[PDB]
């Protein structure tokens, strides 16, 4: 059994080796079996299927019973969605919650029973699974005929299960959650204290006069006093709330300038520091946590393969038999294997391993094939004219010129009459600007070669826009026939196609918009979108699972209250015409949590909502500000705070 | 001889600026040491920033005269006039105290450092352009329109202010990614809207014309219309609002953030590096004061003697010059060193606590117990438990009286309430005074807030009994003794910790925000002189208007036609809300051009209110952790 147990050591080196350089603690059961399976499931095919399951368990909420399949979100346009049948979402979920109890099942054999018993995440995962298909059996036994499903709840968890830095983020939220507590027991007095001085300090005055009026509109009862002092906070009615005690005297807008001092300015971007204290080292501990997991592995690598030759050290030749083995990039697989061979019969050390093993932080540069050559003159003489960074220089000079037609000519014709425009020059340049385009594109790819030319990415985008351009081009003049002194290009119900070839030439300013970093102003904020598209997914995740938790529970409490009935107040909701933005479906209730995120006519939902679901319905928006616009925009905040100052 | 004056002086001087962190560029000589001395002093600091306020505040009585009850145009009555020498007098003398600071601040310092200072050469530009338009506005009958003096008033804060300098230079070094963000917010406005003019206008409402979709997207940038400006799309068709979406996404939240990231990114470090250069005054004063000393005896040392001398010269707390100079006692007649002398300066930095007077010292058997109850904590929270109960009284006669008007009826059991309450907070203030005696009662800053708070309800509280049960109404002194209650509930915040420690940050973040405080006060006073110069008759009451115009929500109080009336209006455009109105309003009556105006200061006032004070506050919340 000693080569059984030899080979089984270099598996449990190759699946060290493969953890370390996937920053993966080392904590799962290595038996010959379980090997394998961790092989298996953390192979990039099953991790793409469960970030699938989970996408698709999230987007089947567009597809259920309050279908948001309808073209406008109106309560007075808005028809019948396609209601699916009964069996269709269910089959489509509960495939969904069997792939993610088989991937629990894993995660649970992979670790020990211990581990799994311990974790708080996996119980949470277990609990989760268990309530979901409950209420699945639930809402089947009775046929689709349950008007609120708690599992529907459940679904971002998933979300959650499956990412480290969404986690991560969460952990940072639960150590940041004492002193916002604090800062909010602080504004909650401050509220009360304001709004009951805001009571007495309105109650006299003659009748009808401003301060009476202003008493009437916001200061009446307490609960009214409460809101507009609460949306005051998010200054969202900063002038309305104050305009008649203002005019009544000059000196009481002191009093709400105080409270913008004290609320709205102190205390809410305290909030905001205290977010981003926990925010401060982000980047630099997760980089430590990868660094240390990376030497973990390494270490016990090192301790596996030690024991196979019972000096202490590794042979080179299981060394190299174990990089062979190795899940790894061709560049750094085959300098590491090389540098084994470097070396000689002696054995290697722990510390010489592991400067070994320091290769795989190498940003390895990947060289673009090189372009075909001509054995004519000529025709290399041309390659070379054509590859030179100028033609660059010339193109984008081109596109400069095509998106200032493009705008002149969108400006000069909103004066216009809609059915008098000629657009005969603008018709004329869009079509030399394409072909010009497509001469370009091709003389790249005779230059640098087909692979060599989409090895780029910024070449790759702009050939695939001007493959768009060109074919929306070809499409137009064959409809049309050849632009002519008049050449009318809009006709009734022939889709408006020259809107849309005019939209899609104006992502030509990305050629512009990319080469910004060359001037060193720009260059801290394109290395800060950089880490922010990098680090997405810590804010995104948190966004992701908050508005679907509040689309869900908008749509149980808010469904069907709001009704256009077949003379409102001229600031009321029925004037302003707000409602699309109802909790009808998924989509209207996405729309509708955004726009409420963005704290601007809060008031207006508030009392909306107020009168066609109930007083109490405040408490469930009030939630909402406090998690989405208070917490997620200050993570946010935090997160763009982080990124920007890392590299400086 | 008389340099045995002249060095010890020089070292009194040199440790004063030590003390006060101060460099030690200016002339010392025997008039020149005095005349620092007295015009660094206290009276002279506090007589300069008095007439700093007092040549802001004659802004509020010029000839727009803010002397009016109320300030919107249906019922604002005509101000006072002052006459035509009474503003020019006081502003006149205002200018001469200036020029008298200037001419002390260029002879302390040499002539080569004023000519080399661009501050102070700024200071004389400043003061000759002030007195040539006040000779100019004197020499007509007080009928120049628009006086340019008035804008450099600011400059005179800004030239005093030390922390504002550096804030400032602070701004200077985030200007250049600024820019570069504006000119990214700039092109991104841009291509909207040469994309929503081909999605909408291919509408009539937000995305007609090009001025009127580039005022759209700029005010949804300030997301002052965001429900409104896709309302006509978004009912259209639900994938419109992607649009709107994308723009709130890329401009509002993540430029206007970028923003607060580039001038934190400036202010990281700027407590610390001032703290390291005030040390480095210190020492350098310390350094100075010993070389001087040195000099003055005749190896190198300062003689403990001379030593004394100066420390009972040099203006310094009591207990650290008390210290220094027993020290230097225990020194005795040893000649002290140069590290030793820099050593010895440390004692300011000891922070010494204020100690609190003693107790009565009463009997014990008869008094014990009340002392110990008395000086308990427990005490405090009963306290506070009985002002909570005064609030829950207060909130439950508002909410029972808020149908009908508060001030008719069922005010009888909230008198009876509010009568026991004060005697109860009256016996509370008695029982503490007798626990800790006067002085060590009123030691305390809010036990001292308590007891004036409570001396003022029982005073208002005896005067309402006496002339009503038997001037003001009673309804308006039974509003003012309920007002004095729920300001006195305060006293709940220092006592809870949870609370306390937060209101500690929070002081302490407002005493280190003065330089933000200079800031706004200056572009307040630029940007509403401006705006008085140019929209001070232009909104008017004619003798209809749409839902949501300027005249509908009767905003009229919001305009310019007086200073007061200015830092309203401008206070309302800092806070982005309602944005729109006050656009469309200023375009119907100044005329299109005057979107520019509000323009420029949404941005100047939103990166001062936004980004450059949570940038600060930042600062100052991490440098505390
Ligand atoms: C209306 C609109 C909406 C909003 C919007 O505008 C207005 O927002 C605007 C914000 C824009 C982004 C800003 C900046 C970048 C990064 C850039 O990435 C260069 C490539 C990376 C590597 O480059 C080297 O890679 C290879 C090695 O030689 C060569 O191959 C290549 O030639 C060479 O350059 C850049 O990173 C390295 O260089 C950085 C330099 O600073 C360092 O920092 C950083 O640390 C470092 O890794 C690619 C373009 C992109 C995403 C822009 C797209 C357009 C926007 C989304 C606009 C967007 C449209
Ligand atoms: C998001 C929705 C709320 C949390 C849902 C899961 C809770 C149960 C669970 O699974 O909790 C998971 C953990 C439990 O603790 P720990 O991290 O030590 O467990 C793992 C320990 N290990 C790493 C050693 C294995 O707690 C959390 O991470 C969440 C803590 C509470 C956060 C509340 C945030 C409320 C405002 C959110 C605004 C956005
Ligand atoms: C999208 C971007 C929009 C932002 C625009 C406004 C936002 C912030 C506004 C910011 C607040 C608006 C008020 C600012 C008013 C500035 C007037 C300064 C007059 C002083 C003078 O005459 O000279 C300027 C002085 C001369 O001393 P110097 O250092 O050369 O020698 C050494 C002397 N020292 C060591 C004592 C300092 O330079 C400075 O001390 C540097 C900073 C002061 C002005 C530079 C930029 C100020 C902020 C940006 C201005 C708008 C931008
Ligand atoms: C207008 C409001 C929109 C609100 C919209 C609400 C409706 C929701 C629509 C469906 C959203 C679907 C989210 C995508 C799901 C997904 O791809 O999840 C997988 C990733 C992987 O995350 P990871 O970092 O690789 O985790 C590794 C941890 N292991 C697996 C080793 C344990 O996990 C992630 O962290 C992915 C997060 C990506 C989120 C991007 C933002 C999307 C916004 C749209
Ligand atoms: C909205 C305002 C409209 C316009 C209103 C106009 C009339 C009201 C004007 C109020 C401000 C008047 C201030 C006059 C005194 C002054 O100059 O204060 C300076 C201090 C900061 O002084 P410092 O920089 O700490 O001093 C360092 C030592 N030196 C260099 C002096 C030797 O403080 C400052 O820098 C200014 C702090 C101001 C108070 C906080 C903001 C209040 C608002
Ligand atoms: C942030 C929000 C706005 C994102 C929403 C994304 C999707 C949920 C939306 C975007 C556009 C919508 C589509 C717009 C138009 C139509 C045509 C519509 O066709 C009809 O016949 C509608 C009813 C009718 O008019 O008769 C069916 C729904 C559908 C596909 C909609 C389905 C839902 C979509 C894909
Ligand atoms: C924390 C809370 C509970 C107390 C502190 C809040 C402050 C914002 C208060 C404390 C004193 C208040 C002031 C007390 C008295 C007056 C005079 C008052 O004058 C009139 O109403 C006279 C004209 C008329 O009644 O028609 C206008 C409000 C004002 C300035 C108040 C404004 C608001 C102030 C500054
Ligand atoms: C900074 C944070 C911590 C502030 C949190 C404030 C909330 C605790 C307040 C603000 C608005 C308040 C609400 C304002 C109005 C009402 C209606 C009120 O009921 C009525 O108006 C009575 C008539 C009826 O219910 O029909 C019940 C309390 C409630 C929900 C209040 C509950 C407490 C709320 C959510
Ligand atoms: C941030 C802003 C709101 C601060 C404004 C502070 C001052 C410029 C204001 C606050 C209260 C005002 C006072 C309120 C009431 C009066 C009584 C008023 O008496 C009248 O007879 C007015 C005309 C009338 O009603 O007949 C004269 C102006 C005066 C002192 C006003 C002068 C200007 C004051 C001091
Ligand atoms: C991120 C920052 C740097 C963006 C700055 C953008 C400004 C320079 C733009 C945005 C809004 C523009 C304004 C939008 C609308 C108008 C009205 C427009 O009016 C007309 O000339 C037509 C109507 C008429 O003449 O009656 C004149 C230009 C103006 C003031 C524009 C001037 C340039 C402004 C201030
Ligand atoms: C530099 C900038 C200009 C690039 C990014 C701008 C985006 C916000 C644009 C680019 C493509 C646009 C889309 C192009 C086409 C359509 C289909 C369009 O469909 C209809 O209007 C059909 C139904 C109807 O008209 O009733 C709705 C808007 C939408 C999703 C657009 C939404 C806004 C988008 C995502
Ligand atoms: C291959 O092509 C180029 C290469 C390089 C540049 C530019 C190029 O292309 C153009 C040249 C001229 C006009 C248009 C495109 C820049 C110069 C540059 C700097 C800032 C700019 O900022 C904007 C201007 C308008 C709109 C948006 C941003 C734009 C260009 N060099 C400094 C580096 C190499």
């Amino acid at each position: 059994g000693a080569a059984a147990r030899w080979d089984l050591c270099i598996d449990q080196a190759v699946v060290f080796i493969e953890d370390a350089i996937q920053y993966r603690s080392i904590n799962h059961r290595v038996d010959a079996s379980s090997m394998w399976l961790y092989r298996r499931y953390y192979s990039n095919v099953c991790q793409r299927t469960l970030s699938f399951t989970i996408f698709l368990i999230l987007f089947l909420a567009f597809i259920e019973t309050p279908s948001s399949l309808t073209s406008t979100a109106d309560v007075r346009y808005r028809a019948a969605p396609w209601e699916p049948p009964c069996g269709l979402t269910e089959s489509v979920e509960v495939l969904c919650l069997l792939v993610f109890a088989a991937d629990l099942s894993v995660k649970g054999y992979l670790f020990g029973w211990a581990h799994f018993q311990k974790n708080l995440w996996l119980l949470g995962y277990l609990v989760v699974l268990v309530v979901s298909l409950v209420d699945w059996t639930v809402s089947l036994s009775l046929v689709c005929h349950e008007p609120l499903r708690i599992r529907r709840l459940l679904r971002p968890f998933f979300l959650l299960q499956n990412s480290s830095m969404m986690k991560k983020t969460l952990k940072c939220i639960r150590w940041s959650l004492p002193e916002m507590a604090s800062v909010g027991l602080l504004l909650a007095i401050h509220l009360c204290l304001f709004t009951m001085f805001g009571m007495l300090l309105f109650a006299g005055g003659k009748q009808d006069d401003g301060q009476d009026r202003e008493r009437l509109t916001y200061f009446q009862n307490l609960p009214e006093s409460l809101t507009s002092l609460l949306v005051l906070l998010t200054t969202a009615n900063n002038p309305d709330v104050m305009i008649p005690a203002y005019s009544k005297n000059r000196a009481y807008a002191i009093f709400f300038i105080v409270f913008t001092v004290i609320g709205s300015l102190f205390l809410m971007n305290l909030l905001t520091a205290i977010i981003y204290s926990q925010f401060r080292g982000y980047l630099m501990k997760s980089l430590q946590t990868s660094l240390f997991r990376r030497r973990l592995g390494t270490r016990a690598a090192f301790e596996v393969l030690s024991s196979m030759v019972g000096a202490v050290g590794v042979k080179p030749q299981n060394l190299l038999q174990v990089l062979q083995k190795v899940q790894l990039d061709s560049s750094h697989k085959q300098a590491m294997m090389e540098k084994v061979r470097s070396y000689g019969s002696v054995l290697l050390s722990a510390e010489e391993f592991q400067k070994l093993f320091n290769e795989l932080d190498r940003s390895v540069v990947k060289e673009h094939p090189p372009r075909p050559e001509y054995q004519s003159p000529f025709l290399q003489s041309a390659q070379f004219l054509f590859g030179h960074y100028y033609f660059d220089y010339l193109g984008n000079l081109i596109a400069l010129a095509n998106l200032v037609s493009i705008c002149v000519f969108l400006v000069l014709d909103a004066d216009v009459l809609p059915a008098e425009r000629d657009d005969f020059i603008l018709g004329i340049l869009n079509c030399v600007f394409i072909v010009y385009y497509l001469l370009e594109m091709l003389l790249k790819v005779f230059a640098l070669g087909l692979r060599g030319y989409l090895s780029y990415p910024s070449n790759v985008f702009d050939g695939l826009l001007t493959v768009v351009l060109l074919v929306l081009e070809i499409s137009t003049l064959a409809v049309y026939r050849l632009p002519h002194p008049g050449w009318r290009p809009e006709m009734v119900g022939l889709l408006s196609l020259w809107d849309m070839t005019r939209m899609l030439n104006m992502l030509i300013v990305f050629r512009f918009l990319r080469i910004i970093p060359s001037m060193k102003p720009m260059a801290v904020v394109a290395s800060t979108v950089l880490g922010l598209v990098q680090n997405m997914r810590a804010f995104g995740g948190i966004l992701v699972v908050v508005y679907y938790v509040f689309a869900i529970i908008g749509i149980n409490l808010f469904r069907g209250v709001i009704v256009a009935l077949p003379s409102a107040p001229c600031g009321s909701f029925e004037q302003l015409e707000y409602w699309a933005n109802n909790f009808d479906d998924f989509a209207a209730a996405l729309v509708t949590l955004w726009n409420l995120m963005v704290v601007n006519n809060w008031q207006v939902f508030l009392d909306a909502y107020r009168r066609y679901s109930g007083p109490w319905s405040k408490i469930y928006f009030v939630l909402w500000w406090l998690v989405s616009s208070v917490i997620w925009v200050n993570l946010f905040l935090a997160l763009i705070l982080e990124n920007f100052l890392h590299k400086w």
